[PDB]
C-alpha cells in the first residue's frame, strides 16, 4: 500500500528506512542533518535548546539522519512546527534545510528497561 501522509520532503528518509508517525512524540528526527551534514552536536543541540529542553540528543556517525529527545512533548512539537523547515548554517558556512519528523521509537544507544 503506496500511501502516506506529512511525510518529509525528500525520499532521502525513505531509502534509508526510518519510519515517522504523524501524532506527536516526545523523540524527533533531524532529517538532511546528521554529522554526515557536518553538523557537530554543539551545532544541532543549540538549536534543540533554545525551543525546549533537551533531555537527549541521538548522533548517529555516518548519518545525514538524527534523533533527538526533548523533556515534554509540548516542547517536541513545538521544534517540529519551528525547527522544521528551518535553515541552519553547517560547519562548511552553507544553510541547510532540515525537517523534524515525529517519531514513536527511536533505537537509542541505551537498553530499555521494561
Amino acid at each position: 500500500g503506496s500511501s502516506g501522509s506529512s511525510g518529509a520532503k525528500h525520499t532521502l528518509l525513505r531509502h534509508e528506512g526510518i519510519e515517522t508517525v504523524s501524532y506527536a512524540t516526545q523523540s524527533l528526527v533531524v532529517a538532511n542533518g546528521g554529522l554526515g551534514n557536518g553538523v557537530s552536536r554543539n551545532q544541532l543541540l543549540p538549536v534543540l535548546e533554545k525551543c525546549g529542553l533537551v533531555d537527549a540528543l541521538l548522533m548517529p556517525p555516518n548519518k545525514p539522519y538524527s534523533f533527538a529527545r526533548y523533556r515534554t512533548t509540548e516542547e517536541s512539537k513545538r521544534a517540529y512546527v519551528t525547527l522544521n523547515g528551518k535553515e541552519v548554517v553547517d560547519d562548511l558556512g552553507q544553510k541547510i534545510t532540515l525537517y523534524l519528523n515525529f517519531v514513536e521509537k527511536v533505537q537509542w544507544s541505551g537498553p530499555s528497561s521494561g
